[PDB]
């Protein structure tokens, strides 16, 4: 019960997963390189909780309908995977699943940067976090501000180490390990 993963990224809004062209805009591409990944191999540890339809960008009601799906999916999820690029710009579903997934229900957060395939992109030799990492966070404000509270770990995009990532029982809720934003040592 509540074993999916939640996944968080910017598109530009409304957004519609049956238009053309979806599976290939930013950061959606993201989300669906999970999805192609889990359709394909079957134990590729990714259990969708958006998989009946990703319907959380379409231009929905914001309280009657929109908000209301954010909180239900993210009810029935262990854990947020965010994707945070250079074009992660404003949203208010993505805030909000911000503030509710963490803020309220203390989620953990794997946060892929798909813009880097190093682990030396992520932290520099004292295990600080890099500026252009940062910057990113900056660009999610309801991401940064809330961070603090959870365990989050913080990877570059390579099948290998996401499914690491997703295998790790220190970043799903019931199991997670202390607050702290974590990363794999370059």
């Amino acid at each position: 019960y509540q074993n999916a993963n939640y996944s968080a990224f910017y598109v530009s809004e409304p957004f519609s997963e049956s238009n053309l062209g979806a599976n290939s805009t930013h950061d959606f591409v993201y989300y669906n390189m999970l999805r192609m990944w889990k359709g394909e191999d079957n134990s590729f540890p990714f259990n969708d909780a958006h998989d009946k339809t990703y319907n959380v960008r379409d231009g929905s009601d914001w309280e009657k309908t929109l908000k209301p799906r954010l909180h239900t999916r993210l009810d029935n999820s262990k854990n947020i995977i965010l994707f945070l690029s250079s074009i992660t710009a404003n949203s208010r579903a993505l805030r909000e699943e911000m503030n509710y997934g963490i803020g309220t229900k203390g989620l953990p957060v794997i946060v892929i940067y798909p813009d880097y395939d190093k682990k030396s992109d992520i932290v520099d030799s004292n295990g600080n976090f890099k500026k252009q990492i940062k910057d990113l966070w900056d660009k999610l404000p309801a991401f940064r501000d809330n961070m603090s509270s959870v365990a989050t770990l913080h990877i570059p995009c390579t099948k290998s180490v996401i499914i690491s990532a997703l295998n790790n029982e220190d970043f799903m809720v019931n199991t997670m390990a202390d607050a702290e934003k974590y990363y794999y040592k370059p």
